[PDB]
């Protein structure tokens, strides 16, 4: 007998009630603008399907920053196109600028408006507990919005939120693993980083939805309100879910199993073990203690729990009291 099924507690039929041209990223025409308009001014990153460069507009004399992309899929360069137009002017989400194609080669190009992102390490010794308030509430917004637009982030993590903090400007990044959410889709177990992987993943249950964001968004108030980054540090996707049941408990873990009836490999009941629940006051000490405050925790709390369906959702959590001072 296989897995229960399950659908999305809210946003439930959001591209349900919209016309196929929203979803229907397969069938969409692309427009591109002019490649001619951009010079490379120095590499920023290389993942494995594009790399990124900071480069200049000569048409004004703006930064911005181009993705190129290798060779892959040209559904999944579409499907990352389609949601980027869908989300454009969306709160503190990344602005796709243009769109080139190198006329000769082929080869497509994202372009970007450039965020003056603050070093990490500046942000890991200078972030107050406002801050942290501010920035997670402006991530939020974010999250409601594209959720609220039937789209699945699956990528959230610290390296994808980028912070100008001079300016408390704040861009959710790389769509490239977002995707749209339609109730029943069996979706694909492998996105996330694994720091940032919700339950649902690491146990196989591919009929997720928003509330998988809702988790990664937990273990990143975790990782910034601690000041361990990143919170949960599995060495693969097995050990992972170990270091998530040292902290929730194994005993609400098999419950969630038992209700969702998840079928676990043999050898991870035994590497499992077996695990107390944690008091969030555990990992408050003399050097974070700054950063946490009870509604902190409540806060947290309501994020980081097995059952998808009882996460908090970006607009529960936006009404929190963690919140007040920001709002
Ligand atoms: N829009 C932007 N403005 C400025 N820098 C950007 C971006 C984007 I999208 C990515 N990056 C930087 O490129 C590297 C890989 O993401 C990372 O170092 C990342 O910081």
């Amino acid at each position: 007998s296989g897995p229960v099924p399950s659908r999305a507690r809210v946003y439930t039929d959001v591209n349900t009630h919209r016309p196929r041209e929203y979803w229907d990223y397969e069938s969409h025409v692309v427009e591109w603008g002019n490649q001619d308009d951009y010079q490379l001014v120095r590499k920023l990153g290389r993942g494995k399907y594009s790399e990124v460069f900071e480069a200049i507009n000569i048409t004004n004399n703006e930064k911005v920053v181009v993705k190129i992309l290798k060779p892959v899929k040209k559904k999944k360069i579409k499907r990352e196109i389609k949601i980027l137009e869908n989300l454009r002017g969306g709160p503190n989400i990344i602005t796709l600028a243009d769109i080139v194609k190198d006329p000769v080669s082929r080869t497509p190009a994202l372009v970007f408006e450039h965020v003056n992102n603050t070093d990490f390490k500046q942000l890991y010794q200078t972030l107050t507990d406002y801050d942290i308030r501010f920035y997670m509430y402006e991530i939020l917004k974010a999250l409601d919005y594209c959720h609220s637009m039937g789209i699945m982030h699956r990528d959230v993590k610290p390296h994808n939120v980028m912070i100008d903090h001079e300016h408390r400007k704040l861009r959710l990044i790389d769509w490239g693993l977002a995707e749209f959410y339609h109730p029943g889709q069996e979706y694909n177990v492998r996105v996330a980083s694994r720091y940032f992987k919700g339950p649902e993943l690491l146990v196989d249950y591919q009929m997720y939805d928003y509330s998988l964001d809702m988790w990664s968004l937990g273990c990143m108030l975790a990782s910034m309100i601690f000041r361990k980054e990143p919170f949960f540090h599995g060495h693969d996707n097995y050990d992972q879910l170990v270091r998530i049941a040292k902290v929730l408990g194994t005993e609400d873990l098999y419950d969630y199993i038992d209700k969702y009836n998840i079928e676990l490999d043999p050898r991870f009941n035994d590497i499992l073990g077996r695990h107390s629940r944690k008091r969030w006051e555990r990992f408050v000490h003399s050097e974070n203690q700054h950063l946490v405050s009870p509604e902190a925790l409540d806060f947290l709390d309501k994020l980081l729990r097995y059952d998808h369906q009882s996460r908090l959702t970006a607009r529960e959590a936006m009404e929190h009291p963690y919140f007040y001072t920001v709002v």
